[PDB]
């Protein structure tokens, strides 16, 4: 039995990041760029007007000119966005004009050199890099690629993941009347959210049975198809058939809930697979999934901080610690005005019951409280570490 | 002009949940139910073994049995979620048990009764609702469906974006050199990046020039189409066109960035479509998409929630508050082990120069500082309120 820390030490040193591809804006997406974005011309390109007004020659001031190159004694309309004309060098905004006559414009006031004017470039300068290597793709960096015209953006791409259930026991979830010894098979559609979450293409190998040579030959198409990673749930003839197919660096961790979880890694006959023997507890299954396949996933995706959030916060009601077993304590947080101590703060409760068979502990679980091995009673108010494990921007207030 | 509070008291009072439909197990995920859910029959349904061992009745206690329905002075082997035999009580693990000759068993321990054994219904008792109405569909509630063999769901869908821009300066974001007053459509690829993170499917209507016929037209389109929402950037033609084909709840708000944002309600010839006339400046149309349209798209989503996290954090730098307009300051937050005042807790650092047209001010941007309009200057250390607008799990240590 290995600490959870030297599991996952182990896992980000064999872990490689994928080979960068080129793909379209779109697919861009959510992806960390593998190159550097430059401005090819800036932004504004030309002097852009911010008003609807006339664009003057600051120096002239208050005064009736005829409407038109502008040369001193003359104006230009001008619309938010659309260019100065040469010779202009201040925008009057249409507020602080009046038309004359039944064309000759009144400017009613005397301006700047530069107003309301976007100078060339003071956006963004032509050559200047607006995204860098490493950087996530999100909404406003699909923007500055637009802006510079880079609809085909290099980038580091996302894992494929097989996943498969092991069982003599399970049943497709479409089972009405269950037979006996029989359960639905819950980790798999669980496993293809989880990863579907997570923006990777998922391969659904599908349930096989407690067969050596089954499991087998379902691992080798698996390593043949192209996949980056495998998940396999149960089981844990895996580990001795991982073994035989490549490397195993740990089978059993140091934490509750469970205890076994098998890492390996295959050569395709030549690219690697990572392997991860998850526990079929359903509970130590997904927590095992949320605490070593998620930063994996990341790593491969290129993410500099694979890392998940942690915070720290209050405890809204007493927790029995193991004396033995760190524990990933299932919990519901939530940032509060008043975490308890007077200043504001995130607060959790419990999930209640925390058995790794009980799938009811995950249910809204949007956070893993991090329990050391003390065996005390953490009395409520008090404070722990706490890993953040589903989009904090969609957290509930 | 309207605080922003009464502009989003008016969309929330407008905007309305979507009709529920029925969608299959692998597109319910990130969806909100509509339905509760209960067990059609209990989890695990039988007598569960934890363990891999033997079946005993405990009472027998430590002694050698022949192995074979279990009666006193019997055993029977089990595996790890595999039914206990009728007439067993408890579970004796492999590991305190030896075969004896060369198929009899000696039991080396005296068990209690239910040992090892997970009793029908222990995780989810048969009827209980493992799902509620307005719970959001993530990995452990897939999990749950499976369990309970529901593989059609019942949800709130997630609404249909249309996407226009607007201008006669606007050039696709795939040209290369830039004719005179021409700049690249940056808005579009924006807004439809940030509709997708929302996961909505859009509709992408392309390039509208500032002519009132083409825009009714498209407008039109748009309607007709059966999208939920229509979003468009600049020209507020746009403001004038709304009122025409439905009603303008207010053009103009009181905030730092922008001034202009045109919120109205149009029926189509029927369903209600709202339309968002977005300000044409890069960051004015991301922040209005961020404050007003995302908490749109959760509500016709069914979420209970749809506000967005707000955090309290401490700045690293000081920042000038303007005197008349409330800011939304774009900025960089991480979870710091201490905050600068000695406990742990969120720090920000701003994105630099906020200028309206300056979409470098969004790069990286994962928060909205609201700084109210006091026209002082903040100092590093103090305390703001912050809006998260990125996925707080994705969050960089
Ligand atoms: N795909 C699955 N869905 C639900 N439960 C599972 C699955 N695979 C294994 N289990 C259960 O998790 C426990 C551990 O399984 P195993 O690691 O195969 O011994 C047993 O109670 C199994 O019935
Ligand atoms: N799709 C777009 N992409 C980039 N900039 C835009 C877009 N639409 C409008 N703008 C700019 O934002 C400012 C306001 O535009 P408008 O609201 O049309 O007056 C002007 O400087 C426009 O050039
Ligand atoms: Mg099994
Ligand atoms: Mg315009």
């Amino acid at each position: 039995m290995i600490p959870t820390e030297e599991a996952l030490r182990i896992v980000f040193g064999v872990s490689k990041r994928l080979p960068p591809v080129i793909v379209s804006l779109y697919e861009a997406l959510g992806k960390v760029l593998a190159e550097d974005i430059r401005a090819p011309d800036p932004l504004p390109p030309y002097p852009a007007s911010v008003k609807d007004g006339y664009a003057v020659v600051a120096s002239d001031g208050p005064g009736e000119y005829p409407v038109i190159t502008v040369t001193p004694g003359t104006v230009a309309y001008v619309t938010t966005g659309g260019p100065i004309p040469d010779g202009a060098d201040a925008v009057v905004q249409v507020e602080d004009t009046k038309v004359i006559g039944d064309k000759r414009v009144k400017i009613l006031i005397q301006t700047k050199k530069g107003t309301d004017i976007r100078r060339v470039g003071c956006d963004i300068e032509k050559d200047a890099t607006v995204l860098t290597t490493g950087e996530r793709i999100g909404a406003s960096e699909i923007g500055l690629l637009a802006t510079a015209g880079v609809t085909m953006v290099k980038v580091y791409p996302m894992p494929i993941v097989a996943i498969l259930s092991t069982g003599d026991e399970l049943v497709e979830p479409t089972a009405g009347t269950l037979g006996r010894g029989q359960i639905r098979d819950s980790n798999r559609a669980m496993l293809v959210a989880a990863v579907m979450q997570q923006q990777c293409k998922v391969v659904d190998l599908g349930i096989v049975r407690d067969d050596r040579k089954e499991l087998e030959k379902v691992l080798d198409e698996a390593v043949s198809s192209g996949v980056d990673i495998i998940l396999t749930s149960g089981g844990v003839f895996v580990k001795p058939l991982l073994e035989e197919k490549g490397k195993v660096y740990f089978s059993k961790v140091l934490m509750k809930p469970g205890k076994p979880l098998t890492f390996a890694e295959i050569r395709a006959k030549g690219k690697t697979v990572l392997a991860f023997g998850l526990p079929g507890n359903p509970v130590s299954c997904l927590v095992c999934f949320n605490i070593f396949v998620v930063p994996t996933i990341r790593q491969l995706a290129g993410w500099t901080s694979p890392h998940p959030l942690r915070v720290r916060l209050r405890l809204q009601e007493p927790i029995k610690s193991d004396p033995i077993r760190p524990e990933f304590h299932r919990a519901i947080i939530k940032w509060k005005d008043n975490d308890g101590s007077g200043t504001p703060g995130f607060v959790a409760e419990s999930t209640g019951h925390q058995m790794s068979s009980r799938l009811l502990s995950m249910r809204s679980a949007n956070a893993l409280l991090e329990l050391p091995a003390t065996g005390n009673v953490l009395s409520a108010g008090s404070s722990v570490s706490a890993i953040i494990v589903s989009d904090i921007s969609a957290f509930s207030i």
